[PDB]
């Protein structure tokens, strides 16, 4: 009762720069990504880590490269590292709910981007066909995360838009297009490394289910309880 | 060693609070962003209230009733979200939070950027008078209670600050006294003191900060200041 | 460590906790600037700074609480509301802070920390009469903060702000419309009644979007620190 207080004071500091640590890989990876920076990306993962883009997995340093770097990188800036002349990608990061596991050692985090894109008229001559000048698009991050010799990295970065819109006539306004099946690297020099089981995109619209227990009410929660009080209108 | 340990828990036991009152708004935001009033109520002590537009809305019952009986209801017709073509998203973020000096009670000033509509999929069902795809914000001053060991909202007071129309913009943006549940099947449980009452953008009207200056605390005042300013 | 003594255990959980604090206090600092900065409040915003603090704005130093009440009062306060404290009827300026990184100093008496902001601003419709002549009535502004901290007699306060502005846009146009204008070097105050009170060399002048500069990070890789080598993962990207 002196050494069970220090130990358990010791566990709780522990959680709090877990808690902090796993925030940090999140703000730090949208400020490398916005300056389309895939080296320091890359860095963030642990060597068995994933990244989730078009339902694939993009595996280890070597997929998050090919990513960010070999699709990204030379899709945006022409190769280079950024930010350039003309271009905007800005994802803005936000909205952190971290659930750091009993163990301690394994964690999950809901966040989420806001980006604002674009190519100014001084380098539009670059952009590829079929993409818009200027853009909003938002999605959540459901992440998996992993402590490897007492340093926090990302297991597993899973990024679902939810919305996109051209500047010039907003969300309501995108049209659906049909998403289809990736075809895995090698054969598809940017492709995934495996695909997942079975996400088609706004207007449709599909639940990321919370990483995070309900803060108060926790496994208690039950919706049919509080359904109950609501009438139609 | 005692009065260290003491010590130590309780600045612990701080940073714990700010971080667990900081998850009840960035938990209120996405379970709101998905239209499901149920997770939102269970955020509240049972003695809560939101003050939404000059009125109170009282309890699990007030709290179900403004996010489910009327917002949900209105959005996606009466469905937890999210839905085909129904945006709501109301990003959330700079927390600045203030614990009382008993640890018991805290403030939080917060602020929500929202965008809104309905995509041209499902405008069909939009009510008359509602642009089809806005933005909005609004600055949040709450009240918060830990109850039985667990942080829970108290009071979650939500104030408009704009709002625009995505085509037109802020700056192109065009009020009754509300009448009460249940006479209004949608109305707050009570009105606030008309000396309360806010009216909307382009009007405005300061939100106080919960907070303390950051730096000179109470020894802060504005007047000091004001004399190093002139006139351009 | 059950090897180590209970006093040697003690003192590192208090020093592991004052760091979170610090953290804690940093990110407070940046958040209130901005609840300040939108209401038009010079006061609060200079009292955020240590006595010899400075706020960079255009390649300038606006040096203590005579340069940031002159940056924020003299000129923003009465370009924007007037002169009057803010709110006020039709002004929007609301720059939304967000996405802290923040790096306590070894010793824990300075520290850095990275940030940044997205401003919505504009004047309505019904004041739109008192906006300056050549400003848009609606804007987007987004920039990122590389700030300095001290911590006096315990207390956190802003040594050095230091806001980069990354793209502007007029509300109808979009950040991709937005005209490049060749940004003369600033007058200093006291000739210029709102100019700074001394200017950073040419090497550290910003021309503005479309162009860009690198803000370097006040961050360490927050995975592999010094070891961090770009060339090693550079490597493993192919042409496309
Ligand atoms: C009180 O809690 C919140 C309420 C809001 C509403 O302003 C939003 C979304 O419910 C709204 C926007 C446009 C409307 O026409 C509308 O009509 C009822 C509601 C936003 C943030 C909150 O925390």
């Amino acid at each position: 009762s002196s050494e069970s207080r220090l130990a358990a004071l010791e566990a709780r500091v522990t959680e709090l720069e877990d808690l902090n640590a796993i925030r940090r890989l999140q703000w730090a990876y949208g400020y490398y990504i916005d300056y389309n920076r895939p080296e320091e990306v890359a860095g963030l993962f642990a060597k068995d880590g994933a990244v989730v883009f078009l339902s694939g997995e993009y595996v280890g340093y070597e997929g998050v490269m090919r990513l960010y770097g070999t699709w990204f990188q030379n899709l945006f800036t022409g190769g280079r590292r950024g930010p350039v002349h003309g271009l905007l990608l800005d994802q803005f990061q936000l909205q952190d709910v971290i659930t750091i596991a009993p163990d301690g050692q394994t964690a999950k985090g809901r966040f989420r981007g806001i980006l604002a894109g674009g190519w100014h008229d001084d380098i539009v001559k670059d952009k590829p066909e079929g993409m818009p000048q200027q853009f909003w698009e938002s999605g959540i991050y459901e992440n998996d995360y992993v402590k490897e010799d007492g340093v926090w990295k990302i297991k597993r970065l899973d990024y679902m838009m939810q919305w996109q819109a051209d500047y010039e006539t907003g969300w309501s306004k995108t049209i659906a297009h049909l998403q289809p099946a990736a075809v895995c690297f090698p054969e598809n020099p940017i492709g995934p490394d495996r695909l997942l089981p079975e996400r088609q995109t706004w207007p449709h619209r599909a639940e990321v289910p919370m990483s995070f227990a309900h803060p108060v009410l926790a496994k208690a929660f039950a919706v049919g309880e509080f359904t109950k009080l609501q009438k139609k209108w």
